[PDB]
C-alpha cells in the first residue's frame, strides 16, 4: 500500500509516511502573479545544455524519467537565484487526464495541461542522494506545458513511450538534446520549495519559467496511454500525476522580470 496517485494513496494521503508533507516550504505552490516581487537581485538564468548526454528513459511507475550522464558538468543551470552549479540528472513531466489539468504550479490558480520539471542537483554535494539533504541541494526547472501547436523537440520522447509503457520498463534514450524542450524567454519567478513526490524532501530552489511550451494533443494523448502498473497486472493509465498545491506559509515569491 505505497504512495501514488490514486484514492486510497494519493496526495493527501501521504503525510502518513512523509509528514513533512504538511512542512514550512512543501510545493508546488500556486503563483499570484499579482503579488510576486519582481527582484533586481536575480540574475539571468543560465542554461547550458549543448554537451548534455542523454542515456536512458524509465517509466518509474510515477512518471517517466529521461536521465542524464550527470558524472561530469556536461548539462548545467547556473545563475538566476542560484549560487553554484547545478548538474541536470533527469527530467520528467506530470500531467492530466483531460487538458484542463495537470500541472503542478498553478498562475493564479490557472492549471496547465502537463508540466516539465528538469531536476538539477548542487554539484558542491558530490551526488543527487546528499544534495537533497540539504536546503540548496536541488534547482527545478518547471516549464508549463499547453496543447495548441505540436512541440517538435518533443516528438521523439513521445515516440518511445510504447517502449516503456508499464512500471519498470526502460529504454535506452541517447543523444536527447533537452534545448528543445525550452520556450523562447528564460524570464521565471522563483521561490524555495520541495520535491513534490515522496519523500517531499525540503532542498528545492524552484525556477518556474513565466512562458509555457505548446505541444499537440495529440503528444499529451501518447502521455496518457503510459500505464501506472507492471506488466501482467491490470490497466491503470498514469494520468494525474499531479500534487495540487500547497499552502504558501511563510514565502513570498520572487519574479525576474517586471
Ligand atoms: N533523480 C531522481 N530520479 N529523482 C528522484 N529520486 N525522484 C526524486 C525526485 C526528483 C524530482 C522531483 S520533482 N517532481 O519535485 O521535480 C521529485 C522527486
Ligand atoms: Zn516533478
Amino acid at each position: 500500500h505505497h504512495w501514488g496517485y490514486g484514492k486510497h494513496n494519493g496526495p493527501e494521503h501521504w503525510h502518513k509516511d512523509f509528514p513533512i508533507a504538511k512542512g514550512e516550504r512543501q510545493s508546488p505552490v500556486d503563483i499570484d502573479t499579482h503579488t510576486a516581487k519582481y527582484d533586481p537581485s536575480l540574475k539571468p538564468l543560465s542554461v547550458s545544455y549543448d554537451q548534455a548526454t542523454s542515456l536512458r528513459i524509465l517509466n518509474n511507475g510515477h512518471a517517466f524519467n529521461v536521465e542524464f550522464d550527470d558524472s561530469q558538468d556536461k548539462a548545467v543551470l547556473k545563475g538566476g537565484p542560484l549560487d553554484g552549479t547545478y548538474r541536470l540528472i533527469q527530467f520528467h513531466f506530470h500531467w492530466g487526464s483531460l487538458d484542463g489539468q495537470g500541472s503542478e504550479h498553478t498562475v493564479d490558480k490557472k492549471k496547465y495541461a502537463a508540466e516539465l520539471h528538469l531536476v538539477h542537483w548542487n554539484t558542491k554535494y558530490g551526488d543527487f542522494g546528499k544534495a537533497v539533504q540539504q536546503p540548496d541541494g536541488l534547482a527545478v526547472l518547471g516549464i508549463f506545458l499547453k496543447v495548441g501547436s505540436a512541440k517538435p523537440g518533443l516528438q521523439k520522447v513521445v515516440d518511445v513511450l510504447d517502449s516503456i509503457k508499464t512500471k519498470g520498463k526502460s529504454a535506452d534514450f541517447t543523444n536527447f538534446d533537452p534545448r528543445g524542450l525550452l520556450p523562447e524567454s528564460l524570464d521565471y519567478w522563483t521561490y524555495p520549495g520541495s520535491l513534490t513526490t515522496p519523500p517531499l524532501l525540503e532542498c528545492v530552489t524552484w525556477i518556474v519559467l513565466k512562458e509555457p511550451i505548446s505541444v499537440s494533443s495529440e503528444q499529451v494523448l501518447k502521455f496518457r496511454k503510459l500505464n501506472f502498473n507492471g506488466e501482467g497486472e491490470p490497466e491503470e493509465l498514469m494520468v494525474d500525476n499531479w500534487r495540487p498545491a500547497q499552502p504558501l506559509k511563510n514565502r513570498q515569491i520572487k519574479a525576474s522580470f517586471k
